[PDB]
């Protein structure tokens, strides 16, 4: 499926190259593609665009660290959600927003969570930005993109937290493989796969 | 202008009952404009226009009866005078989704939520579906979206259960009044206040006899 746009590892380095020009990258996973992209450099063009087109709940990946500096609550005590989804409580920047809704405001609210030295003060809850914690060792602890974003951050030179949203048609279906392709290479992202991080992290150990 | 658009505020409001029943959503304004649907009817088509549309946090207002049904805790611990959010722990239905993100997901989360006799076990948590509980008492008590919506649905003969949702330009910004409008008209949507909503309900309020 990817095979035109390089190997597996060609395909990760393509992706950590995309990162680190400020470009998104669309990684796939019945497909999901989430759109990902630095929560240091996105934008709120891409923001805009990931509301768009995504689902519109565009989640934060964070480090267990983060959320503890942050004092952020997993969401629930006993998950029981299906995969074992990391949400924590919602957050909205404390200065800087209006209805915390547009993509501005969500941006802004992203800015705040991951700054130097940022508090617990600097975030409400509830809000409109979700944070997703993400497991300890990266996708080979869990094959999530959740996961994924963090180590593809981290392997770019980024602080470990991004911003990810799946792919939605405009029909309400989740984007398909090839629709997945479509987007990204519409929008200037690279595309690779869980499994493709999975192998370069397993050969790179 | 809402008059020139849709009407005066009392019309507007028996508008708004009338889309609802009718199966058409409803545009409503505080600028922050909501698209609405009852939750027991909102189709599939209704939801993937809602997340094409919007901001994507598709809300499913209910009420305290239906939270303490479902065994729904607030997401965050209140205190205090404040109403608050209304934000509940989300939810993802127990059976019959996959990522729970789709149009179709969303629609099975809701309807999971609001059927006669929902237990807490038919919902995982967390999930992709955030349910708001809506101030006893509706717009008279709190002007919120959440509390307009299971006004407008009660109004309307519907079990108090609506979904909501924020309408979103493409290039970000939150839509002005105007712009709700154009999308109302659009889509066959009837457009109403919350303040016309107040005023209605007043009207009709401690009225003798
Ligand atoms: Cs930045
Ligand atoms: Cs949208
Ligand atoms: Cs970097
Ligand atoms: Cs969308």
């Amino acid at each position: 499926l990817l095979s035109s746009f390089g190997t597996p590892f060609e395909r990760v380095e393509n992706a950590l190259a995309a990162l680190r020009e400020g470009r998104g990258v669309m990684v796939l996973d019945e497909n999901e593609g989430d759109m990902i992209f630095p929560a240091e450099t996105m934008t709120v063009e891409q923001m805009a665009l990931t509301i768009r087109h995504g689902s519109g709940i565009v989640c934060l990946c964070i480090t267990e660290d983060r959320r503890k500096q942050l004092d952020l609550p997993m969401m629930v005590e006993n998950n029981t959600s299906a995969y074992g989804t990391g949400f924590t409580v919602t957050i909205e920047a404390a200065e800087g927003v209006t209805t915390g809704v547009s993509a501005a405001d969500r941006i802004t609210t992203v800015r705040a969570a991951i700054a130097d030295g940022a508090k617990p003060s600097d975030l409400n809850r509830p809000g409109h930005v979700f944070p997703l914690r993400a497991q300890a060792g990266g996708v080979l602890t869990r094959g999530g993109h959740t996961e994924a974003t963090i180590d593809l951050m981290t392997l770019a030179g980024f602080k470990p937290a991004g911003v990810l949203c799946e792919l939605t048609n405009d029909d309400g279906t989740m984007a398909r493989a090839p629709e997945c392709i479509e987007f990204a290479n519409k929008h200037n992202m690279a595309l690779v796969t869980i499994e493709d991080l999975v192998a370069y992290r397993q050969a790179h150990e």
